[PDB]
């Protein structure tokens, strides 16, 4: 099974406005390109997050991580048994992701994901916030996780769980009108509590929104204010039900996309029991 | 296997009593209703105890918790293969526990039986005793557990061991006359050390107590006089022989029912040895 | 010199709504009366805040606690030294405060000062909050703290200083207007950074808000949308440069008084070291 | 397999002056009798070391204790496979041992062994030493160990290693002349490093010694002092090559067997390594 | 006396090269400027080091700090006691420094020496390093330290011990040539090992070097390579014998003035004991 | 598979050259001889490193331990479903080596290897080093490491990792030339980030260099000065981007085989996740 999110990229309308968003707003390094896209940098692997111009405006693709070649062959194994259709990455894109081997293939709503393994890291060159910010937690916890808009959760769970390994944590009732709610399903392939999470949304974006946990309260303080000066916050600080993470949402300069900036949650293990929460905040949140 | 004791439903004769009884004296959090039953809360669960109007004045059924979805199917799949009947419960019975799923069944001795998953949580109504106690200790320990009265303690130990997959720890003999004792068989399914305990005690009650285990010693000592006031007491403090819980016990407004209120146990794992007791309390619990 | 501030004493237009404010909203527990005045406990002394009916919508005075009876005697001789009129409680003071001995003064602006020892405590009413709060930080720091409105900086300086032993942390300038700010010195008396602060405010009360900090940083959290379903909120979560204490504050329902409700502040000794600052804030604090 | 060492039997000449010995110098609880043995406690259990009169003047049997019944009846089915006789102790015999189940046999040389099930405790009285020490360390480690004398140590070996599930820590060359030593084996079931060690040397007796691990180091060096008032020296304070405990070793009151009264040692698990060494003491243990 | 050395100001030929060398390779934050001197921060302080344009290629002024008005008064009087001339900071001076009083003096050799208190916190503007340091060590221990040159080493240390308040750490027989040697005087006002350190160097400059303590080895190490691509190393890596800083040396653009970054220091109290050494490194240090 | 590399022997021309370097220089206990092989001591193990007269100049055999008897015949097992060649050691052979079982081979190229189990201890002669270090890190990690050249990398992985259970760490391509490179592979066979690396170098010998590890960052410091008065230094000191190893390198009396001594590194588990890197240092091991 996949083992950790190791990375994302994006395709958008204004690269200027997201290497800004993403190094003087967020903190992450500016790490030259790859191709047509921009990196950066969370950490020491030579990249988190790819941004390249598009008109999707919206999650171009998704590395998922393995630990070795034969997990990867394994992988490889599993999509076979399932049905499901998938390429292996040529020289170019490899060398592209700077990645030792993959497999590209499509969740059944049609997101590019890459699994592979082999990354390239590259201490030599110690990572260097754009902006003030301690640190983010990845590690074996890969790179923070993301909310999947799907059409049909069901469907969408099934492929998650019984194809690529992830684990259902727990399930929020989000509501969306007066008698209106999304069962959001939250899904772990490690210790962080969800990687991906699933919900039935009405927008029309792949995604909701992704997130990325900081060393510090301190640090999503910080990172508040830097993006209540650029405009950008959608939500007071708050602290969710689930995970008991302490974060912030902002938009990103693509619409109807957002980031969540977060800190100290809950982690998970074998023990973990799956329950439902009909609040996704235990505490502030509040929308603006 | 069952994981823990998630909730223990009561229908009682003095529904007024029980109230000020579990919120006043004991501390738990009142939290509504569901039915005819009001509910009480120790925790971050929507509920733990239910307490409904009948003349049993005794438990009425106790729910048995897993992980997930297909924990329980397993569970179904060891109650069919063992002949045990069950009902898989309809919507709105799960409504009325705030669950995802649950097989009904009764021991062989007529208990009821609630195996689940997916308890609901409201971490945003946060947990706030009626009366001084810092908090209680469940977790993945569930909420305390309960000493079953049974004919036949073999038959029963055939139940909940092959069946429910629950481990016994420890027997104690239980001296009840000058030359008379019962062998009360304690049994886990976790970490504490007993979740359920099988004895054919001469009483006719389906339990002859329930306990709940507070954070501090002084939890328990501000508990007694609490209880003492009302005039419930029924032994003094002090602490077992197998678990080495330190309480005291107090009746119920339910004749024959007791509440025994402890704390600092041991704990237990697959590295626990049987061993055999004749006392229940290594000093204290004077019975008055 | 004084040890802490023990205990604030308000005097107010609407005394039930200053009863639900400080008991749903913030969190204290209610604890009878004394005369007129309503008692409202944050830990184990038998009262910390009261509130009695009175047009003046302010704190109307404020006791100083030392360690024993000598202390207060020395007190009584610096106050002679210094030319400070005072009058010694007499023993129906003494009952309605709960105290062994005191001291009546005022500070140079009219504010009333009790500086006393020997409160009483009620350990066997082990205290419990009217909503969900842990418990706050007091003990050796006191109740907590509180910024007097004041003509006079320097004068006011030379009195706590000078006179009851205070202790100057730091100063912050803060902003007023566009080309305008207050220099507001932040005094200790212990290890709290500060328990009483001065500021040349232009606000028509005694002080412009009284701080209690709380045991979690969840404990603020849920404070905040509590004060904010009763409308009261003032600021967003925050961080001070100062102290560090990170908090929001709301208003009271006496105009222009507010309060504050943080955690996890720095503390101080001998070695603290003076500085300036030119913000409150480190981070958050919008007003609103 | 077995789990550890629980009790142990002599069958002695001298019934007081092993009385003696085990209270007034070692330390052990006088623990009134059984049948025509007198009981002697360590800990928690009933018993650990049963005396009764014999002209064997030697280990006369040894408790090998399991977890569960279940354990129990699986160490029956192994001694069946592996064509070992043995007898299900009858239901005196268990009274007498305070055990709740155990099958009698005996090792290829004779010495009887017991495993059992079920041991006995008594909390409510708790243990008191006849002499100063803080404690034993027993536990899941038992009791204690023993120096198994065999004629043939590879055919010792295979019994407790392949029958009853020991495993081999290592081994020690025993210099018994100018170019003779004694290849000893020292086996563990549990952390203690060994429980039981083989040795083909050429005493008249079962056992070279039996070990009892005190709590401190102060435990050890009180307990030197009053075997040496006894008489009863045979070596210095020293520490072993292998397992680093810290001990003297002292005659009992039968000829050729000593008792090794230690502390502090190494324990083991599945990441041992096998090693040899030539020396038995890393230092110290000169004989007297 | 004196609490810690706060900052360092430097009147440089080549301003731009000084500026690239704090930031790009030593890891500062630039901070702006005041008057015609440029600001670089390595903590809290709105700045600890200053640059401006000048024929010295010096050192041209040091910050000696103590923690509140009264102890600036005290310095006051001990220069007056002393002899030695000093002035009040004007108002443009204080702003200049962003401090709220100071005095203005020299040492018995031409250092200007500024006595203050009350220096400027901007937590607001949390540090960012411009090059990979996880941040330095200063807090009470301040800055970090230099090393003056004098040409009389008593009568310096006379006025520094006498004068100022600090304390004699050790000494050290510095090498010169092959039967020369230069015994250096390391004195501390707090914790470091030293903040000043005194020797009759043979240089043409007010001090030898300047040194800043990093978090980690790591630190140390990414820097050594950044100064060493910049080709500036005068020393390899090493650890000194007295207070066992781990560093390298590297030369600043100013000739003959070198900088020390190091890590893992000693730190000192009143029981530290003066002592001899004959070496300045412990291990390393070499010179290229 | 091989649990750890248990010693080396080394063939060479000029043994006191080796005694020297191995004692005076690099700390180890010179332990006497064995046949023509002088032996030298890291630890508790009776030999860690074997040197004797030979015109290789090389890596003459190295050891590969096993835990147990059984391990042993297991890896026989696989040699032999494998088809790889061995011989069991005589008698006269497992003296030399002090071992109480053994099979010798060679690995793909040439490099005999040696798996035994049984290694001899000597606690009650202690290890005493012959110059300054504290000690080394070996226990279940072993005497250290080495870095094997190899004509064919995907060869020699198929070898260590299929028949020997070594498992892939990761990857570096070492710049060899302007355009060059050689992907070092870095194999774990237990918490040691690597205990044999791989890489197609082109040097005349076995291996590359060997590594120690040794308790203290001092350790490491004392031995560079003291290889560097030797004049063996090959690098300064670094710190590898994979292992975290702070070290330097120096040439042994063999021409082109070095010794790398180092401290501190990361270790290794099953979540350990392969990666790739551009560089061999994090900072510093400049080449002298
Ligand atoms: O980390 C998280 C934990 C719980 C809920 C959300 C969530 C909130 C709004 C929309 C979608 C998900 C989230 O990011
Ligand atoms: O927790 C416990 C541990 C040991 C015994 C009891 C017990 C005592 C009296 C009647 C039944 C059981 C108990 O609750
Ligand atoms: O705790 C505190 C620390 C720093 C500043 C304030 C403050 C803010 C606004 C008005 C007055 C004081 C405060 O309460
Ligand atoms: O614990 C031990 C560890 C190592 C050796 C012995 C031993 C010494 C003499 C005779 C037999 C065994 C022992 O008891
Ligand atoms: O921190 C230090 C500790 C000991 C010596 C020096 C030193 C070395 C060379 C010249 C002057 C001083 C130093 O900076
Ligand atoms: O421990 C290590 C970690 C990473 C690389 C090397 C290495 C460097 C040069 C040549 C071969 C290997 C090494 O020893």
């Amino acid at each position: 099974s996949i083992e950790r999110l190791g990375y994302l990229g994006f395709a958008v309308k204004d690269v200027p406005a997201w290497d800004h968003f993403l190094t003087k707003s967020v903190g992450l390094m500016a790490a030259g390109s790859a191709g047509d896209a921009a990196l950066y940098r969370a950490d020491q692997r030579a990249w988190r997050i790819a941004v390249q111009p598009g008109e999707l405006d919206d999650l171009a693709y998704a590395g998922l991580e393995v630990d070795d070649a034969a997990a990867l062959e394994r992988m490889a194994d599993k999509l076979r048994q399932a049905g499901v259709a998938f390429t292996r990455g040529d020289e170019a894109l490899m060398q592209q992701r700077k990645v030792m081997g993959l497999l590209c293939l499509q969740d059944p709503f049609g997101l590019p994901l890459e699994i592979y393994y082999g990354p390239a890291e590259i201490f030599h060159e110690p990572f260097l916030p754009s902006a003030p910010v301690s640190g983010f937690v990845t590690g074996d916890q890969g790179i923070g996780a993301f909310v999947r808009c799907v059409p049909d959760t069901a469907k969408a769970m099934a492929f998650y769980t019984e194809v690529l390994g992830f684990v259902l944590s727990d399930i929020i009732d989000i509501q969306m009108g007066p008698e209106t709610s999304v069962p959001a399903h939250f899904l772990h392939c490690n210790g962080r509590h969800h990687t991906i999470a699933l919900a039935a949304f009405p927008i029309p974006k792949r995604i909701h929104h992704f997130m990325l946990q900081a060393n510090t309260i301190d640090d999503v303080g910080y990172a508040f204010d830097r993006l209540d000066a650029a405009g950008r916050i959608t939500s007071l600080l708050g602290r969710h039900t689930n995970d008991q993470t302490l974060s912030f949402y902002a938009d990103t300069p693509s619409p109807m996309i957002e980031v969540e900036f977060g800190w100290g949650p809950r982690t998970v293990d074998s023990s973990w029991t799956v329950a439902r929460h009909s609040r996704t905040a235990m505490w502030g949140h509040k929308s603006v």
